[PDB]
């Protein structure tokens, strides 16, 4: 990576941490923030390193490649490379494959990221990767948010855990996710607690809803 | 984070330490000082990282979001953003969402924190988070301080452990907590030790109270 | 902490090390040097961090608070704060609560410690804490030094281990501890070895005493 | 290694990490990116270190030596060393054995890598090593891509895992690997899912293919 | 410690390493080089830290105190402190107790070690400690070198291991240890191997002696 | 050690790593590259540290001492120390014992290594140590290369592992080791595979030989 801006190689325990995360948790939603955390300031070389060191899950890793290729193709459409000799004081325009690290050197990647103005190929490629990770996470989620219903003897707290866990893996914008909160959470509660929450009105906090069905 | 003031990415073992803390201890009172300890000099990006890497406990994490949103809304009320072009020498006013890291870049967060005078968005957001963590801890505490009573054969030392453990998780200011100490501790002791402590008078130290009921 | 004088946040494994020490060894005498070791150059913020991250032992932690408050009250008595506007070139007088970190900022704590002449609030508060730790250790020691007596078939070496272990936790100055060595050690040995040591005279080293009762 | 350009010795946990990788995973495809990751900025001395610290697998390590010798011999053919005294301001031409580290000193290796223009002996030798590692991985793969066929009750997702796992270890260029994807994957699926995928047409993504055979 | 010359606090894992060494290996000869290794550049404060963090073994730790006090008393005899006001440009003469760290501050210890000419109180105290450690190791060794005799079916290699292990813990100068090698090793071998070694003559290497009795 | 050229103490986990290597793997060939790896830039003090921290194996450690003494005696023969006062601008000539670290200070060792021209006592002593380590490894190898013969049902790959493992521990130059490869490997294969390899001719690679006897 590059620390704020001097270049550094990816650390053994960063590498190891990422490997263990995928081994232990597969593609559970929290893996993605972990990935981003472990890739702060990462060059495409470091990002590819993290991806390539994953054994197994090669259907997902292939899916991720395609997503990255789609995003790369789109970048090329919007940003066409122009014919001409790259002047002494300047550096060339990056393609999608240069951003994905496959067709660019470490020094070129360092060049784009540090040069003024900054061309953050690390952070661009990272967004493409996270995009592909979301597609995987969402596909690899077994349950739908519509199916999360509170059991008759289930403590509300456990139902809310399942609800927002499943919600975290849903393919939905924030406005849609807002609708799911205000509609489904109360709708799919068990009869006893459902009554209790309906009596609070449709503008009570989760704290208030959780403390309300705490006894029941 | 930023070390005293050069920017740095959050370390693998900081990340891992925070993850294990929540796994092992859930939301026991000591988790909060640990959080603060592990987030010293943290930017909103680093703070969000720590929060987002938590798997499970999504009812609490959602509660935390709402608290953060409430604190954000309050910040906006007190600090209204003004219309105008941000001059070359200056930086824009942060909103609550910029402080919560959701609508601000890493560079902007670095900008506010390092610029003179300092606009410590890291430390502001951290207070909001700790506020929300307290709401969770206090809600997730099973016992009330009123219910902590010494068993007939219970060593005083173990009763005082339970008392100040439960006290640590109570929703109460210091003055109220002072009242609980001077009132309940002696009140809820077992008959034999209760007599002993009453004889010391109402201005004896815990050391004196503990050593007094040490034999009994 | 501050490394010799640039400020730094407390490390994950410092934090973790302190936590494990208390978990594994409770308040055994060696915990205190460990605490001091792990808190070298620590600010009050770092010291409070270490204390607050302890789960359980809240009777002791409360005792420690009172001791710290007593030492704070005493500091205020000897050092009264004066009325007046703090000039541009100067910094305010610290109270006991500023030294205990509860009423002072990190920057103020950094200010006092680095400014010339040095006002070492870190090292002052640390002494108060160690004072309170001793009160706990000594109270939480089950045995008295008077009760350490050598068994009839006990190897002297094991008796000396028990003696100086129990001695380490005693409430006694060095002169009193010197008296205990020269009086009790030989006095409370078993008959066979007691005779042997009496024959050496009252000015023989522990090495000489241990090697003398090595065969017996 | 050399960090961007100051020289450094290879770290204990880099060393250990590489050792454990080979112990745990033998020569599974992901070992190679790990090797490269752990050898970022490595000198030939550091590269030889990593190779020599491997116990066992000495048939492979010998194979690797031969590959390295072949690449070394080829370098010498293309780059013949010229007779003459190396001037004060200059440094000598590296042979293949100098690149492989066997006939060059650490200082010479540092010299070539840092001097302008750069003579990256570290990165050249690394390519030769990775070349030899591929020969081993590919030879040590038990299965052929032609033999990966979906079981009648096998979830497609598991079949795609096996397919792209085995594909990763194949001796094939990208164009050949593209042909294998578009030809064999669908061809060797089980009857029920095979029909489903044929109906999508020959330009559907893996995401679309995987989600299509998700129910079946 | 002080790294070559900037001051630093003792690291968590240095501390922990020393603690585990004593727990696992007690006072086996190799502990002493480990101690010295872990205390490279250590101030008396750091040295006392390492010693004080040892739980158990308090007979030995007390023995060590006495040795340190003896060495301190001897230093004072040879180096008497003179009466007079310490000038602005100078620093005071250290006593034995200042060297042992008990009566000197960290800054004074830093002062003596860094000032020109150097007054290495760290390295002086370290020698006293190692002196006391040897007394302990040698006392705590169960066996004498005279008692190491080769069993009739014992492989010579195992006998030489026992011999030089026991030799390492002996109270003897190098000349005496040389005599033990050339005299006892061959003398105390078993009849079959004893004959073999006598035939080599009295100037053969251990390699030659070990390879000679390898078959037998 | 000294990092490229500022002095540093040997790290806890370097120390620990070396200790574990000897505990786990004794004197298996790969230990030697590990030693060298862990001793990059090491002073004689650091080298002695690593050697002295080994518990057990004292027959080997004694053998190593003798080898070091032999190499030291040889250095003294070739490099005789001259009589005269060492001038202010210069430093003294090192003896073998100064190189082995026994009769030289840390500062002298730093002096020789950093001064121009460089007198690399660290790297000289290291060669002597590795020389002595080879003598041990080779002596402690149970099997001869002549005795490695392929079993009738043994996969060739396992036979080649045993061959080059045993070869690695042999006392032989590269030319002799080349002869062993081209002569014995094929000679000592089992009848079925022996025939197969003879048919390839006497200039086929190990890759070709291994892939040839892969089916058989
Ligand atoms: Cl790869
Ligand atoms: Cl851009
Ligand atoms: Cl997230
Ligand atoms: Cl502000
Ligand atoms: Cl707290
Ligand atoms: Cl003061
Ligand atoms: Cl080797
Ligand atoms: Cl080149
Ligand atoms: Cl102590
Ligand atoms: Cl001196
Ligand atoms: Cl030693
Ligand atoms: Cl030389």
């Amino acid at each position: 990576p590059i620390v704020q801006m001097v270049h550094q190689a990816i650390s053994p325990r960063t590498l190891n941490a990422w490997v263990k995360v995928v081994e232990e948790k597969a593609f559970s939603p929290e893996v993605i923030p972990m990935f981003s955390a472990l890739s702060e300031g990462a060059t495409p070389q470091d990002l590819n390193t993290m991806l390539n060191t994953v054994g197994g899950h090669q259907a997902a890793m292939q899916m991720l490649k395609e997503t990255i290729n789609e995003e790369a193709a789109e970048w090329d459409r919007l940003h066409p490379v122009h014919a001409g000799p790259i002047a002494p004081g300047q550096m060339r325009e990056p393609r999608g494959s240069d951003i994905a690290g496959t067709t660019s050197t470490l020094q070129e990647q360092i060049g784009w990221m540090t040069h003024n103005p900054p061309i953050p190929v690390g952070e661009i490629y990272k967004r493409w990767i996270i995009l592909g990770l979301n597609k995987i996470v969402r596909m690899y989620s077994p349950t739908s948010i519509l199916d999360i219903r509170q059991g008759p003897k289930e403590p509300f707290r456990d139902y809310v855990d399942r609800f927002y866990k499943t919600l975290r893996a849903e393919q939905a914008s924030q406005e849609v996710k807002n609708w799911m909160t205000e509609t489904l959470l109360v709708q799919n509660a068990n009869p006893d607690c459902k009554t209790i929450l309906k009596a609070l009105g449709p503008g009570a906090t989760l704290e208030e809803m959780m403390t309300a069905c705490q006894g029941v």
